[PDB]
């Protein structure tokens, strides 16, 4: 049914091909996997959003699943590489990061997270749009160590909750990544590129402090908490994400909050005042 053109990336859990389908003439991206999964996945069939990667088709066949999703021409991290001499201009980064907002929006509504939200899974077109691709995903087959060709899953993005050990992850944890996201598209630099799960967890607890009872009630308790760790003091933002303005530094805070509960939600994100002045600005694409 499908005509592969190229190879484009590797996913977590299979390879991607940029894919013609055969009959309806329609440009695709295949991904292909070598049953609750299929329950779960076949339900994002019906989790539709213009920020959120189409997917088109769920097809189980021959010991494999192939994913048909949307087509779309660049991802932002190429897109970020690219842009590495001047930065993305900052009109482009509040409109990205408002539309990426209202994809968590969407899914957080209907109880859906992602669970693994990198520049990776960050799609843009020619339209000024960007989407999030394998929302959905982290649920139905689990976030594993490496990938299906052993590549490190990046822990760079990865919310504290999570490296502490917490079974329960709430849609916050979408919230803690993409400010990550926010920080890096702003400085041009990953805001805690850990190398391993104790790596990051200090990177964190260098830049925000700690975190202790007064910060964030119950975190002595958790699973992975030691009353060892080292006890760092928090830095001022303002040394964090120059040259971001008040409104910006203010939101990016309250995405970054430990105590999950308080962690700023995608919908009084949209409402923050940073969104003020936000536009829809078309990137220059070299396609
Ligand atoms: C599977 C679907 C989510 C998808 C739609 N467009 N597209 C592009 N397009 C960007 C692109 C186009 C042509 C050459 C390179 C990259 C690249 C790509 N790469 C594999 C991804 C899929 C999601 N997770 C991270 C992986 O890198 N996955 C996808």
């Amino acid at each position: 049914n499908f005509q592969k053109v190229e190879k484009i990336g590797e996913g977590t859990y299979g390879v991607v091909y940029k894919a013609r389908n055969k009959l309806t003439g329609e440009v695709v991206a295949l991904k292909k996997i070598r049953s609750t999964a299929i329950r779960e996945i076949s339900l994002l069939k019906e989790l539709n959003h213009p920020n959120i990667v189409k997917l088109l088709d769920v097809i189980h066949t021959e010991n494999k699943l192939y994913l048909v999703f949307e087509f779309l021409h660049q991802d932002l991290k190429k897109f970020m590489d690219a842009s590495a001499l001047t930065g993305i201009p900052l009109p482009l980064i509040k409109s990205y990061l408002f539309q990426l907002l209202q994809g968590l929006a969407f899914c957080h509504s209907h109880r859906v997270l992602h669970r693994d939200l990198k520049p990776q899974n960050l799609l843009i077109n020619t339209e000024g749009a960007i989407k999030l691709a394998d929302f959905g995903l982290a649920r139905a087959f689990g976030v594993p160590v490496r990938t299906y060709t052993h590549e490190v899953v990046t822990l760079w993005y990865r919310a504290p909750e999570i490296l502490l050990g917490c079974k329960y992850y709430s849609t916050a944890v979408d919230i803690w990544s993409l400010g990550c996201i926010f920080a890096e598209m702003v400085t041009r630099r990953a805001l805690f590129p850990g190398d391993s799960e104790i790596d990051q967890l200090f990177r964190i607890f260098r830049t925000l402090g700690t975190p202790d009872e007064v910060v964030w009630p119950g975190v002595t308790s958790m699973p992975d908490y030691k009353p060892s760790f080292p006890k760092w003091a928090r830095q001022d933002f303002s040394k964090v994400v120059p040259p971001l303005d008040e409104d910006g530094r203010s939101l990016l805070s309250q995405m970054l909050h430990y105590d999950p509960n308080k962690r700023i939600s995608a919908k009084a994100a949209l409402a923050h005042p940073f969104f003020q002045d936000v536009t829809k600005p078309v990137p220059h694409l070299r396609l």
